[PDB]
């Protein structure tokens, strides 16, 4: 008889470039507070937003990601034809099928290459890099892509007075490749699927369906389950992925938690024994929460204003619906 | 520099068992054909199919999945208490978030435990498989369900005369670990995002929302176009997949193509040149086309009759939405 074989790629595998999308439209706290009992000062002090994007009628979190993948591979100085396969994360691909991943590859100018949808609502990301890592490792891809990409906008009740303010649109991807040294940590991930109902779309699509005149679909967050999951849970999730990477808080140079609210960052910063020192990513001031999007536009962002430099070690931590997280130590890309 | 920490896992990892869930209500070619010009004779000539499954109202893809887990970890003689990770491969879960992974895992008695929803279309069982086999040797998890599900039979317009007969609902699931020897091979995957129209949700859910007066959304498939497609292209993908498992045609005891029609499956294993005693798997006669779940339900099925074994050497290959595919070699489970 026979033995199926074994193979490996590249043991060592790093982050080569992150690129950026952010819708053109800025809608403001004052815009969103024409249909709630609010305030600017209200909800920035909550939550730490003070602006977010909205994507166009005409955008989809497939568009977003096709562009967020071309100025990753600029960044990168690599063409589509480097690419051995794509992940898309998202939670607002409003087909049931086709999957995003084959029409971004299309859309790129390499068509035929490997990719699928990953979905675990914030946490996508730090699946999908992880999964990246696995396969690079595994032998079956050299370079991927892996981008988080969210249309919210369009689920949001402007007056729902517990969300219309926190989520948004945008998309980020990272180019993942061989490196000299180890650039992504293991992952650390797991999730609490009996708290499933704290971020949720309300009404399933089939339901829906079948009483189109009736209420329609729209996000739903019960805020303070999640906050205080989050707050106390995520501080562990950080140790351990700081552990399995083999470096010590103090070692961390920047900190790249899931832009969900900017008091659960400041707790889980107070709880991680970081430097003094260490930057912090805020970039939800002007973002909001993108969910799947969030780390590699917080990322990007911190690069761009020269917070972050490459080689930097960054700790990430994922967290939102499912109650999913996803976690991991990585170097900071181009 | 701080260097990074990589973990290890197993070498030799394979599937321990599979795990089926086939919902109780049997539907008939003449009840398909009940707002449609058609046969028995004709739908079975032209595509293998007798009879399909229905699941019931209060059934969803996560309620299939669970089933279909709960028996896999039976047939393996385990616990949800040994189980480090979950992937659901569907593209019929009906809500943009939560993602049905967390729920499964809560519902199984491990709502703790790392996951992730992952949708390729039909290439989505082979994806989730190299996935789990790729985040096992990484050292990520020790042991994995690989469940693929679907509920395509609301999203069926009972009178398109391309499809109503197609597509069906069910649910299977693996157990993935460590193994004496080698189980999976190299995963073989690709796409074609030109061709992404030939399996599609017409309206997406937004603009469907946004005009309830107009039509529904209903599952649409170019059935010439993936005809023609799989039965040209799927036996090269089948070649590449059994090359990187360092297996010859005539060594493959097993067939396992994804249920899309029996025609099809059929030209394949001519153009394999696979042996003749070849055992080439046939489910979709009383099961349609069930997408993701169609690839673990037809290895149950074949272990079920015992034309195929256990330890068995299995070709597997997906094709699907999005035009994406997925292949691999493997040793057949218990
Ligand atoms: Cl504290
Ligand atoms: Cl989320
Ligand atoms: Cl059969
Ligand atoms: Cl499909």
């Amino acid at each position: 008889m026979t033995e199926i074989a074994t193979t490996s790629g590249a043991r060592s595998v790093g982050l080569l470039s992150v690129g950026a999308y952010r819708p053109e439209r800025v809608v403001t706290n004052d815009e969103i507070c024409q249909h709630i009992d609010s305030s600017d000062e209200w909800i920035y002090t909550r939550t730490g937003i003070k602006t977010r994007r909205f994507a166009a009628d005409d955008e989809s979190a497939a568009s977003m990601a096709t562009e967020a993948c071309r100025r990753a591979l600029s960044n990168a100085g690599l063409s589509a034809a480097d690419i051995d396969g794509v992940i898309v994360t998202t939670n607002t691909h409003f087909l049931q099928t086709p999957p995003a991943a084959p029409m971004v590859a299309a859309s790129l100018g390499a068509k035929g290459i490997l990719g699928f949808d990953l979905s675990a609502g914030a946490a996508g990301f730090g699946y999908a890099l992880g999964a990246a890592a696995d396969m690079i490792r595994g032998g079956g891809a050299a370079t991927m892509l892996v981008v988080g990409t969210e249309k919210l906008s369009p689920t949001i009740d402007m007056y729902d007075r517990g969300n219309c303010f926190i989520f948004a649109d945008g998309a980020a991807a990272v180019v993942v490749g061989e490196t000299p040294f180890q650039g992504i940590g293991p992952t650390v991930a797991g999730s609490d699927g009996e708290q499933a109902d704290a971020i949720r779309q309300d009404i399933d699509w089939i339901t829906f369906a079948q009483n189109p005149s009736g209420p329609r679909p729209f996000v739903r967050l019960e805020g303070p389950a999640v906050f205080r999951w989050a707050a106390f849970k995520m501080g562990d999730v950080g140790r351990r992925a700081m552990d399995a990477a083999g470096v010590r808080p103090d070692q961390i140079d920047v900190f790249v938690p899931h832009q969900a609210n900017s008091r659960i960052n400041e707790l889980l910063v107070k709880n991680l024994q970081l430097r003094p020192d260490a930057v912090v990513a805020n970039d939800i001031e002007h973002t909001g929460n993108t969910s799947a999007a969030s780390i590699p536009l917080a990322m990007a962002e911190l690069l761009t204003t020269g917070a972050a430099k490459p080689g930097d070690l960054a700790l990430l931590i994922g967290y939102g619906a499912g109650l999913s997280y996803a976690a991991q130590v990585v170097r900071m890309p181009k």
